[PDB]
């Protein structure tokens, strides 16, 4: 085993093709999955995993009652092997959690899960699945974490957690660590900013973060740093604003975009100097849909033309939350660290008539090849049995 | 880890000795078993796998409704230990994919899924589960490939595709896949000629390909090529008509045998010099039965005389797809390529009143020593509770 | 890996301590649990595995249905570790088989199935799970086998197999098999005597088999042979009859005990100089009850006295077939061979009012340390959901 | 493969991180789990197990019907991967019993399986599943054993086991075991003290066990001895009574305290010179709530005073047996021996209108950096289908 070095920068890519589908929620009609939320993707230098929230409770059974709620203490970290339906009989257990995180530094895997009471909650680090330190809540309001993979270079490991309100400013810190412990950590001094659910990713020795601003920003906050915690913040500049809600796309803000900036959906993007692979619902005001937009100044201007959009998830469909995942040189043999990205497929509440709500999911990767736009949506019928 | 050498000729075999057999459609009446079809088998040095289009959907649930459709977003390519049944609970995700191969070349899988709408579909290849190539459709009509194994010598994989109409002339192109990437490919020049499925083995370092003419043609297609994809074409002689529909057996042609010739069933032949081994249904007009039959002239003459007929299944139950598989020398020990095949047993619509479709297998292996014939059908009773 | 020596004696034992039970009837009203008849257990130099001959069909579901029948195309031999129910999550797929053997060599499973029809049927030997072998029916009427594991000595396996008649003299061959291939085999002469179901154990470099008489033999038959099948025949002498049925005990016979001896039950004997470890039902009409008798002069003396009882199953609950197993000094680090066994627990047809047959299972080891008689029976509550 | 050294002290601790949860009735509402009682944990050098007694039956089945016993011919110890539900498709097989132990030693699992009938119970010892020794009751009085870790220094592990009443004196027993085989035991002189279910952590290279005084003890008795069984006995003086049912905390005694003393709970703590961490039930008189409570002079010291409370499950919730399991620094990297701890959650008979009695659990490891209290209670829905 070696350390992931993390010192190549991002692959170009030209285009997303398809790499999983794990269809839960038509499977979970019968068989035994997981009720689940915020799934995400994470690779070793072997494999790549999904990880996600359970909610204790299997689809179609009664207690996937009321898997609206967020924050429980039924809610735990498992993970399973990509593209596969996540069952109590396929699933290595992780951590409790009702936030988390997990990333592989090359040798073994880092989870951080979060439970406890909301003022009180406390990060629980593990590597190769031994407690290895904690973090409690600083500001007393929902200590909460990526809902995706941390990011590695050269034996560290960074992530972001936030602190304080979801409808004003907050409190967002910074951490470097090394084997499951704490090494630094960083308030990001941030005012105005609006950071939740950062999807975080390495390129050329730095890590940068692509974030949700629930607070009052239809655009993204970002973040970025080096490995001593040395960081530059800012938005999204294009006018194709990537949160959802949105208003529709026009001139764009370097700042927060503040019309229909309340609310939010986590997301991520990819940052190519003075472009951005942008990916975004298609509707304005619900998780519905999925594209991938290539705009080649977007990162830093404001206008809302772009070159290339492919489309993921049909406008009719449900999506969901969506995050980066990366490939290293170690994995692929390539030179380059490869961009690939989730989304997850709400079913359920709110949108829908029944007792529950669950996900599926879809993954992708970028490459240089020929690709192709299409829906892959969920494609289970609600309601269920249990409704 | 050694690639496979694919540089001795084919075992020589006097019948057929059975392998395995899934009763997949039986078991899925009570356990969790994914609605398939299109299944084949393929081995690395150290096992066989089986591999298979799920519907996104389990047997005796709601979502396997409408599953007699060929192309779905929720379609993927999984697979399973051979002789177990397909479960999420023990299947490798492969590929999202709605057409597919594979292939172990001694150090990993190539796996190749094609998805996307029919107007532009995208095969991705996979190399150790990584994306490694896309290629897209160049006609813009069903991209497709063999749906059983590809074929492998010296660390290249080779693939058939073809793309364009199934009822009239289409274009067929020959692929050489090295580590899962595309170093070379032809296009066939066959005015008047029709190839779907290919089933394709090794044999003296060259690969032999037999396939389905869907357009005119009750006997099999083949194509036969050397590592540079230096290429021969023909049909197999033999007036023991290996396609389903067919008409009697009677003299046949070198060429495609127009009476019966639309429409046709996957399948395949292993060539022994003059001579043929054909597994075929033994209904002319239906997916019923199956039968292995050596023609020692088959493969260049046109006599309906034989000397061998093995039973495999009886011809009142339902059969399907059947292809090749080999077992190499690095996995057996032997001196020889040895020569195996699957068949697909069809359940439910069409033949059937069920709101489904999906197959159970069976596989055998070609030996020297003493064998029978029997039937081994498939042995669900349907309809099922949720039809 | 080495090959088992297999030249170490049997160890004494004086009684024998419980080593798995599976529950697997009890388990199967709710959970995906085969159908199986014919368990057997059989060990590795690492692990010992349950070896079963599925009815390609799950306990409560209607393809259960009719599984009284002994003989079908949809039989399989799977196996799963010791103490686990036999489900399609946790079965290693081996064979189609409705007759069945299976050993370790110290180096790879020969595992043997037989399938075909009544009057031609095939036995397939694998080894490491590639076809080596094949012998057809030699008499055209049920070849078949031990149902129990064959015996290994210095990289030799040996196994029975048995054709001709159930209810009158039929033919018995001795095979030894090297790597999966059979290099010798001899038909016993053995005119007078029936041999079913041998439960074939190593002991000091050779052979010994105690088997079933199932036409006119109510005590169980023997053969045992050296490496180059120089062998023996007899019957226990002991009149502690070993069959069901059988009589009530009283003077035997060295040869078979006409008194209630049509008919039969696969069992096992273990002996010991001019003394015998007896497993037996306790019924002497019925497969009902279990227990083990340590019969000091029963191999060669025809008294019905005995000197250690040891209860296994009541004699108001149901129990099936038996068999040895052994564990080598390569697993146990012992200085001898440790025998075992094993119970099949039967429910269903022909003695209650259901629609399926199956069995559960227990096994227990041999030692010199304490032990005590229980009642260790099935347990499920009949019928079941289906019935 | 190398022995654990069990030399190190204890590690200091602050606080209690929550390590797992299995939700395992929650989830056996729909999904194929065990009706399990008696749960624990034991770690190896590469992972943690959860240990259990099945009652041979599966969740919402009817053989789950009359759980509240203890003790039948179908209950077998099994483990499965620390926070997975116990199914029968991940859980392995380890013996057949109704009370049970077991332990690492470093190279291989030890585990203690107590069956047979309660006058002449016999344990079976397993090492790397291989029976290595039995012991049989010597009281004739239900043999029985930890339901918790064994404790491993230096290549032996250590256990205690009692026979004799549950309501007056009994027997008690310690063992000294290698590879499996008893080398040393001895009978504790304890009269007037009552030992049950005791809990054995080790601590710089002599084994320290908390136990259940079922006689007339509402705080906990104890035994630590080194590894020739030289051994000393007490009770925990504090005030802070750490048995189910007790009374309210008041001046405790060293000797055992009569008031609320017959009856009890299996439990656990830790000593720390004469200072203990006592985890303990919320309510005085039902098996309700946990929390941990830090008593810096509560080994020796009998006042009601103490440090610190920690809220493990709320005086509302159900709770259990409770036990202790260490992680040694071979696992962790860390210079001392990690404690830990686990909660069974108890659901079902006598307390709720159920025909079934089983459990799920919680795990929380020992750590010196920020935690908190909260409450993880089961969270499963009764009655069930089946009531
Ligand atoms: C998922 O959770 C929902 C929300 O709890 C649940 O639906 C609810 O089911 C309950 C039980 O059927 C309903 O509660 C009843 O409502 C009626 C009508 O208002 C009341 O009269 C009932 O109270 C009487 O009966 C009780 C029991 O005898 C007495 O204790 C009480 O004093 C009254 O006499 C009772 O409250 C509730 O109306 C629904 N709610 C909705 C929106 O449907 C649903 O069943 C759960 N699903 C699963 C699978 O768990
Ligand atoms: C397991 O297998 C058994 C045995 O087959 C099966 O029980 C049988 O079920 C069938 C279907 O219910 C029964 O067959 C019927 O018997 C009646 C009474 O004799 C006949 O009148 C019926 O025939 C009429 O209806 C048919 C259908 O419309 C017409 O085709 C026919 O011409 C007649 O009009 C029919 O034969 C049979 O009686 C039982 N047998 C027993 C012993 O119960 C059982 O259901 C199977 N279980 C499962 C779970 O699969
Ligand atoms: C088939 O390919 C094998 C594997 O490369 C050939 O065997 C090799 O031959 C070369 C050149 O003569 C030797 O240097 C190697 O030592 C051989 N390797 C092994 C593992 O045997 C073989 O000659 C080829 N052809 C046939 C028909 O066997
Ligand atoms: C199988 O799928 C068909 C096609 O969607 C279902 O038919 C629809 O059923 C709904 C509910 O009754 C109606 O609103 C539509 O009129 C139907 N559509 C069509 C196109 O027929 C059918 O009900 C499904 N069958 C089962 C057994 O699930
Ligand atoms: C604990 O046991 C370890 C393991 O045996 C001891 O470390 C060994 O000490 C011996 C004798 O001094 C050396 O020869 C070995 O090289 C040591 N082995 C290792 C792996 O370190 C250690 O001294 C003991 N005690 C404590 C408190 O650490
Ligand atoms: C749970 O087990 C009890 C005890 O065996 C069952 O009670 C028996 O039920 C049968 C069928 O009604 C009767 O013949 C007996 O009179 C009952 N015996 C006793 C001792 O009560 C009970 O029915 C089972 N309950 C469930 C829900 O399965
Ligand atoms: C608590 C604020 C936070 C970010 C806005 O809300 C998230 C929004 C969610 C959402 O918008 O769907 C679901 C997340 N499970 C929730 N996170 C937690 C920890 O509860
Ligand atoms: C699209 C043409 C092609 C070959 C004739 O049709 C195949 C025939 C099928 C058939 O004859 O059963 C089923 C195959 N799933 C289908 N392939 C695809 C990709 O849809
Ligand atoms: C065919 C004769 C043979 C030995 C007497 O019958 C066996 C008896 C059986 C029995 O007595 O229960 C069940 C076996 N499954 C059957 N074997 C086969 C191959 O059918
Ligand atoms: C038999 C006495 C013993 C300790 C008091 O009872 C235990 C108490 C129990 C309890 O208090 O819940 C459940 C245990 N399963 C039982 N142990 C056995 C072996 O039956
Ligand atoms: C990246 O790090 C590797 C691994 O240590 C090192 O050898 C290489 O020089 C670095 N430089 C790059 C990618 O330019
Ligand atoms: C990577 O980390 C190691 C360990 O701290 C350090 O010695 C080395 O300089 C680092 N390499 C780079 C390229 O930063
Ligand atoms: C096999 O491929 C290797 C690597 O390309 C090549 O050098 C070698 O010549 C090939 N062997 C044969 C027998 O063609
Ligand atoms: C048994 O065989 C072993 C392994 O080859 C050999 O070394 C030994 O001498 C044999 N003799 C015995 C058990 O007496
Ligand atoms: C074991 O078999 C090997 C290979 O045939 C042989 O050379 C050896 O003599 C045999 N050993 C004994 C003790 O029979
Ligand atoms: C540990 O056990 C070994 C083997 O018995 C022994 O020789 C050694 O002295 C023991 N070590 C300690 C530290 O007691
Ligand atoms: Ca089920
Ligand atoms: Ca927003
Ligand atoms: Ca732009
Ligand atoms: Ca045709
Ligand atoms: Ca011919
Ligand atoms: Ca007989
Ligand atoms: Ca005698
Ligand atoms: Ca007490
Ligand atoms: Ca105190």
């Amino acid at each position: 085993s070696v350390k992931l070095a993390g010192n190549s920068s991002l692959c170009p890519v030209s285009g997303w093709a398809i790499y999983s589908k794990d269809n839960s929620v038509r499977i979970g009609s019968k068989g035994d999955v997981f009720v689940i939320r915020e799934p995400f993707i994470s690779c070793s230098p072997l494999e790549c995993r999904t990880f996600f929230l359970t909610q204790g409770a299997l689809l179609n059974d009664k207690h996937s009652n009321g898997t609206i709620k967020d924050r429980s203490p039924y809610r735990t970290l498992m993970s399973c092997p990509i593209g596969e339906v996540p069952s109590p009989y396929n699933s290595r257990f992780e951590s409790v959690a009702w936030s988390a995180s997990a990333c592989h530094d090359g040798i073994n895997w880092l989870t951080i899960g979060i439970s406890g009471p909301d003022n009180g909650a406390v990060a629980v680090l593990k590597y190769n699945g031994i407690i290895t330190d904690t973090i409690k809540s600083w500001r007393n309001n929902v200590l909460r974490t990526q809902e995706s993979e941390c990011a590695c270079v050269n034996g560290s490991c960074f992530t972001v957690m936030t602190d304080g309100p979801s409808n004003g400013q907050a409190s967002y810190k910074i951490f470097r660590i090394e084997k499951g412990k704490i090494v630094k950590s960083v308030e990001m001094n941030a005012p105005n900013y609006h950071y939740e659910e950062c999807s975080c990713y390495p390129d050329s020795s730095e890590i940068t973060c692509v974030c949700r601003d629930n607070w009052h920003g239809s655009n993204r906050p970002w973040v970025s740093f080096n490995q001593n915690l040395e960081y530059q913040i800012g938005y999204i500049c294009s006018g194709i604003f990537g949160d959802n809600p949105r208003p529709n796309d026009k001139t764009g803000s370097c700042g927060p975009v503040s019309s229909n900036g309340a609310n939010g959906v986590k997301g991520f993007s990819f940052k190519y100097g003075n472009g951005v692979w942008i990916g975004r619902t298609k509707s304005i005001s619900s998780r519905n849909g999925f594209e991938m937009i290539w705009d080649p100044n977007g990162w830093t201007g404001t206008d809302n033309n772009f070159s290339i959009k492919q489309d993921i998830v049909g406008i009719n469909e449900w999506s969901g939350y969506s995050g980066s995942f990366v490939q290293h040189p170690e994995l692929t043999g390539l030179d380059c660290i490869r961009p690939c990205f989730w989304v997850e497929l709400i079913r359920g509440r709110p949108k829908e008539n029944t007792i529950w709500t669950s996900g599926s999911s879809i993954s992708f990767c970028g490459v240089n090849s020929d690709t192709v736009g299409w829906s892959w949506p969920d494609g289970a019928e609600l309601p269920f049995t249990i409704d």
